[PDB]
């Protein structure tokens, strides 16, 4: 009985319920409550070896596997949760797309004009949450819905 995604889980290392979105990949302790034609979406992007183009501003050829990718996006969302560091300030550091250099801004757009997983996460985030990792053919999103 819960926004659009949402399920119940439970913590396996603590035994407290917990909620999981399946569209977006996030995961929280509280219980969430509650569609615009367009949304305005950050994200920071890891790539992998297997990404569609292989290669970003960063590194001309990137040879990370997918596992690494999400390694390195499972720690860049844990000090984004724990304030260590801030979603813009890892995005322009680290994101492999060249909105990297908008602190991950991708502006507004409405359904059909991204990678679906991409799309689907951004539509269900409500304004100003982040994703889990969101895997697109790009490599791995962290998605923060601004609009
Ligand atoms: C992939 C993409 O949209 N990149 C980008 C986004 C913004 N906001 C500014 C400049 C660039 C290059
Ligand atoms: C963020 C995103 O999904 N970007 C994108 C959208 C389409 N349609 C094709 C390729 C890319 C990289
Ligand atoms: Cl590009």
């Amino acid at each position: 009985k819960l926004p659009p995604g949402w399920e119940k889980a439970m913590s396996r290392s603590s035994g407290r319920v917990y909620y999981f979105n399946h569209i977006t990949n996030a995961s929280q302790w509280e219980r969430p409550s509650g569609e615009p034609a367009r949304v305005r979406c950050s994200h920071l992007l890891v790539k992998h070896s297997q990404s569609r183009r292989p290669s970003s501003w960063r590194q001309e050829k990137i040879t990370r596997t997918k596992e690494e990718a999400l390694e390195l996006i499972n720690g860049y969302i844990q000090k984004i949760k724990s304030g260590e560091e801030d979603f813009e300030s890892l995005a322009s550091q680290f994101s492999d797309c060249s909105s990297a250099k908008a602190r991950g801004d991708l502006g507004a757009f409405s359904r059909g004009q991204m990678q679906k997983p991409f799309e689907d996460a951004s539509f269900a985030l409500r304004t100003g949450e982040m994703s889990g990792p969101v895997f697109t053919d790009s490599g791995i999103h962290i998605i923060l819905r601004t609009e």
